[PDB]
DNA sequence: ATCAGAATCCCGGTGCCGAGGCCGCTCAATTGGTCGTAGACAGCTCTAGCACCGCTTAAACGCACGTACGCGCTGTCCCCCGCGTTTTAACCTTTTTGG
């Protein structure tokens, strides 16, 4: 699989497919999807290392989308990123 | 009915084939940088004054804190219905002594 080859573990057959049918190009380089797949597999592992972390802090064991939202809003690059976008049950960080 | 497990088929991966998109080189010549001189309106330094921001006092009145009462999403009382057995009716049948 192409996924091994480059030792990544998001699919490569499955966002070429995507790109392709997307109405994005007239034709796709064979580099494009590699490096976006890591690309999306780098910033999943971070959001999944701030929400673990958070979960742990509140002494869980699961990912609940509170903690989602706290490791969202508390980060102030990914919060930057992620500057419009709300949370179903994520609610709000605590501030008086 | 969702969740876990068995069977298979279709979509990701291998194989091979073609055509062109784009990399590369080379050439043109526009425009962007670079400087220099001259002019003068704009910036600036400063002075001076006052008006507006900020602190302080007062008033009150209208939100919060609190106890009493209100209301449409959920609990009791009943208008409505299909269906049962019943009540009521028009009808048919049979026979009218013995010798």
């Amino acid at each position: 699989t192409r996924s091994s080859r480059a030792g990544l573990q998001f699919p490569v057959g499955r966002v070429h497919r995507l790109l392709r049918k997307g109405n994005y190009s007239e034709r796709v380089g064979a580099g494009a999807p590699v490096y976006l797949a890591a690309v999306l597999e780098y910033l999943t592992a971070e959001i999944l290392e701030l929400a673990g972390n958070a979960a742990r802090d509140n002494k869980k064991t699961r990912i609940i989308p509170r903690h989602l939202q706290l490791a969202i809003r508390n980060d102030e690059e990914l919060n930057k990123l992620l500057g419009r976008v709300t949370i179903a049950q994520g609610g709000v960080l605590p501030n008086i």
